[PDB]
């Protein structure tokens, strides 16, 4: 119980997306949840004499299946306690965080998989396709020349992924921009400083360095951001070469992602007599939908 | 005065499949054993006259 | 209104356990996915004179 707190509690300290995608679950026992699409929603006027048509289904919804589970394996001996304080409690906190950034991450996959969205057809009058906006950031450059040259770019990256996702009616009280390290320090000065109110409400575990208020939204600086070609969770969220340079994210915090809970975080201890150890292991079910793909804008850098 | 640690305090998340297992292939972690062997002190000598209890 | 069933529910249980040790093979099942959309029906309409009841 001790151990099954402390990698819960790691979650609400920096887990960033708790509190930024629906959190959804569930509730059947198929471990399959359906995304409803809304795509008829269209206003029209009876005129009195006017006779009136039928009006079709027009909700192409998706289907989202957790396949996938996330466990961790920590073989342990028997001369090893296990249940002695001070390794349980840093068991817990180092579990915790590595489940709370592949969570991160996973959700950083998606949004950046979704960037090519075909939109097709019985959704058109209400969805779009994905945005891909350009840029071209040279990070090796220490002139002061250079370095303003590359703020310039990405604010004005920044404005027309503003300008077109405002476009498609989003309103921007919710709005949040997700930064790479080094895209964040490349950022002009813009000191306004979101100490506890960066999209999150009543949040006080999750402490990060979003300092900086670009074009009227807070844009909070994400340390985990996808490189490399591979994920845990599934085998779609394989990242390429492309999708790697991704480096900066606008987005919607209630209409962008939807997040399932198969299963919660459940720690389970158990003997193994055939290697000689008390292998420990707490395993949780969770997805990551990107429900209305329109809503989420990305640019892909490209270093000269 | 002799204590016992692992090097590697914790693995990775692997993530199993609907329907395809995996095989684990745990490397043995180098248990590391780490004594002390030295005694750490402060020496004053204080003289006769000086006072001990001085704030 | 959705099931999953797996693709090949074969399985050669028949496993002779005369050698001390096991020999398992990694065998793998695709997990199928069907879900039911349309709503199959037929339409009869009976006038308000007619009777329907009757047998």
């Amino acid at each position: 119980e001790v151990y099954q707190n402390e990698v819960d509690t790691r979650f609400q300290y920096q887990a960033m997306f708790l509190g930024l995608s629906s959190q959804r679950s569930v509730a059947d026992r198929s471990n399959t949840y359906r995304i409803d699409r809304l795509n008829t929603s269209s206003v029209k006027g009876r005129t009195s004499g006017v006779a009136l048509e039928p009006t079709p289904v027009r909700n192409d919804k998706m289907l989202i299946v957790v396949d996938t589970v996330l466990y961790i394996r920590n073989p342990i001996d028997y001369q090893d306690d296990w249940t002695a304080p001070d390794f349980l409690t840093e068991m817990g906190q180092n579990n915790g965080s590595e489940f709370a950034e592949v969570f991160d991450q996973a959700h950083l996959i998606q949004l950046i998989k979704g960037r090519s969205w075909v939109a097709p057809a019985h959704l058109k009058p209400a969805f779009s396709d994905g945005i891909e906006i350009e840029a071209t950031i040279d990070s090796d450059v220490t002139t002061q020349a250079g370095m303003e040259a590359n703020a310039i770019a990405i604010n004005q990256a920044h404005k027309a992924g503003i300008d077109e996702l405002i476009k498609r009616k989003v309103p921007l009280n919710d709005m949040i921009t997700l930064v790479s390290t080094e895209i964040y320090s490349l950022l002009l000065e813009h000191p306004k400083l979101f100490n506890k109110d960066w999209g999150d409400a009543n949040a006080n575990g999750y402490k990060e360095r979003r300092a900086v208020l670009m074009n009227g939204i807070p844009v909070v600086e994400c340390t985990e951001f996808p490189d490399a070609g591979t994920h845990p969770l599934g085998s779609a969220y394989t990242v390429t070469a492309d999708d790697a340079k991704c480096r900066m994210v606008t987005f919607s915090k209630s209409r962008t992602l939807v997040t399932v809970e198969a299963k919660p975080f459940t720690s389970r201890i158990w003997d193994d007599e055939q290697n000689f150890a008390n292998v420990l292991d707490c395993y949780a079910m969770y997805q990551v939908g990107e429900r209305r793909p329109d809503t989420a804008a990305v640019v892909k850098f490209n270093e000269a």
